[PDB]
């Protein structure tokens, strides 16, 4: 992605998401978009962003369901033109496998999300999270989605999902992460409010930008 | 809920889900609406349904993210009308707490997802789902999901959330789950596919209450 910075889109007025997104473009080639927008504005949004800004866009749905639900939401998503999808990996392989059938179906593709930033990732997600991302492996999956608190845990997915596999990364910024030490792991970093509530996010993104190049 | 049956309301399309929701209401006074419909048609075809059909809305929308996240689909999906939304568990506490303190906003109600109908289920969340229940208890949730196809678990999740708590309870009909028994733990069973996809819905809906009667 370029310059290895995907931007977590998650302001909730389309007008807002479409200045800050106009304001950062030339710093990115790809958007997360989730549920606060899309439930907000529309799916139509998605085709919206990817047509105006020329950007690759990831539907950050995490998608949690049965496997015959998981196909409707991914069918659906792909249909709104969405790039790419990311999927739990908790509901176990049947129902990251639908996804990943859906995605074969429309020639899209799956991130894994593996292990959570949060601190209530702690409770339940940590302990499985090397499995699921084993479970990943097994299934082919070949994008991950690892925290940027916990830089350990997200050199531990990297040795389990190997050196060939893309690897992106939230929880920098506003969480506590930082953008260099995410970036010894994950081929790319998620920003949202460390750009989107800023001041002036075109200046927050350069700042981000000039701090990867100097890796 | 009327006749303890809860509509899940999967299709597709709009004029597909308004005929067959209009042709089993008089068995019904709940709808289950989630992302298959609202990614399709939009988020108010919640507003739409409720006023059409009078019936209270169940949000399946399986929240899964970190608290600053559900924060913001919660509060889209209240102002959106919905009466309550399904959370998961698996992200932990403090997911859930954000999700309890919009609804304590708005006015409305959160339903915990503790232990998922699929066989996937098994790899990851059986073995948390005991868990997860307590920690609903902890944190004061008074509504909770578990699942038809596996009553043994069931009447555990009843166990943990005592009498008072109210249990709905998908994965009746398609996925192999069966009306009375899940009533023998559950307080009202979902069912999607053996009604919605049944040559006459109002037929299939009107069998299930026939033996939910005969209980
Ligand atoms: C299931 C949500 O998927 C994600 O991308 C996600 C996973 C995760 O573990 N942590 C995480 O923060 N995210 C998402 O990544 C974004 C982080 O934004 P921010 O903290 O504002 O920089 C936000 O959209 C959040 O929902
Ligand atoms: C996260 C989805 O929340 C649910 O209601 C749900 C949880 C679960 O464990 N199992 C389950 O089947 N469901 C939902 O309940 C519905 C079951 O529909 P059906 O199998 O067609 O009778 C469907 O919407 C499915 O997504």
């Amino acid at each position: 992605v370029m310059n290895r910075l995907i931007l977590a889109m998650d302001l909730m007025n389309r007008d807002d998401a479409l200045r800050v997104t106009g304001e950062v473009r030339e710093y990115i080639d790809t958007v997360k978009i989730g549920y606060p927008l899309v439930l907000s504005e529309g799916m139509d949004i998605i085709a919206e962003f990817r047509k105006r800004f020329g950007c690759r866009i990831i539907a950050d749905f995490k998608v949690a369901d049965i496997p015959e639900t998981n196909e409707k939401i991914c069918r659906a998503t792909f249909k709104a033109g969405a790039d790419a999808i990311i999927v739990h990996g908790f509901p176990g392989a049947d129902s990251v496998r639908a996804c990943l059938n859906v995605a074969e179906e429309m020639g899209r593709e799956v991130f894994l999300l593996t292990e959570m930033s949060h601190p209530g990732a702690e409770m339940f997600i940590q302990g499985a999270a090397d499995e699921i991302a084993r479970m990943g492996v097994d299934l082919g999956v070949k994008n991950y989605v690892g925290p940027s608190t916990r830089p350990e845990r997200l050199s531990r997915l990297r040795e389990i999902i190997g050196q060939d596999s893309f690897l992106i990364s939230p929880g920098v910024g506003a969480q506590g992460g930082d953008p260099g030490e995410t970036l010894r792991f994950a081929d790319a970093i998620i920003v949202g409010r460390s750009i989107y509530l800023a001041d002036n996010p075109a200046a927050a993104a350069a700042g981000i930008i000039e701090s990867i190049k100097d890796l």
